[PDB]
């Protein structure tokens, strides 16, 4: 009997590159992947977290990774994972923490990420993600820590942070933010009103000014 979770997890092994045989224990012919290293399962023998931080992994992620229904912690930080973030990651309903920082992800941030209504920690920092931040992120009301620094983000949809009443920390620095008025109006005012939330200082592209300092005139 094929475990389906291990099958989905084996699809990830088939595309990644070790180079260290970190995934040597990932044998899908077993009854379940709960005895796999870097993999924890619940008492119902279902994968609830994947810890592959600092494993020197190359390659791209797979759409099969969204098959893990009971996944809570996806730790893929500190690797050389390239390509775009799969939209199927928005299927991870029970995902609490998505750690994808320190990789080489490109493209846009998936709008399907807003379907993660249990997500409390989202770290996509230190990548090459281009703007802008998905509008559906406003639906993640449980979001507490949002790390998006060190990317290529340019803008923000107006009023996106307003429904985020559980937001504690937010990283936005090191990004080519478009500080042209009236586009930067909302982000400038929000970061000023929630300066205790912003970790580091988001700079404006070109001028290098903190966007919190920008005051857009009307007419
Ligand atoms: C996974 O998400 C994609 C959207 O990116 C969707 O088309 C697909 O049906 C989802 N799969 C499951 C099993 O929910």
């Amino acid at each position: 009997d094929l475990n389906t979770e291990g099958d989905a997890l084996y699809s990830l092994r088939q595309s990644l590159k070790d180079a260290n045989n970190v995934l040597q224990s990932w044998d899908p012919t077993l009854v379940n992947p709960c005895t796999w290293f870097h993999v924890t399962c619940n008492p119902d023998n279902s994968v609830i977290r994947v810890d592959l931080g600092n494993a020197q992994l190359s390659g791209a992620l797979v759409p099969q990774l969204g098959q893990l229904k009971n996944l809570q912690y996806l730790e893929l930080y500190s690797n050389n994972i390239s390509g775009t973030i799969p939209n199927e990651l928005g299927n991870l309903t029970n995902l609490v923490s998505l750690n994808l920082y320190l990789n080489n992800f490109t493209g846009f941030i998936p709008e399907t990420l807003g379907q993660l209504y249990k997500l409390r920690f989202l770290r996509l920092n230190n990548n090459s993600l281009s703007g802008s931040i998905p509008k559906s992120l406003t639906n993640i009301t449980t979001l507490q820590e949002l790390a998006l620094d060190t990317n290529q983000l340019k803008s923000v949809p107006d009023g996106i942070f307003d429904r985020l009443t559980s937001l504690q920390k937010i990283w936005l620095h090191t990004n080519p933010w478009d500080c042209s008025c009236p586009r930067i109006d909302y982000l400038s005012r929000w970061l000023n009103k929630n300066s205790q939330k912003e970790q580091g200082s988001a700079k404006c592209s070109g001028s290098g000014k903190p966007v919190r300092s920008i005051i857009c005139p009307t007419s």
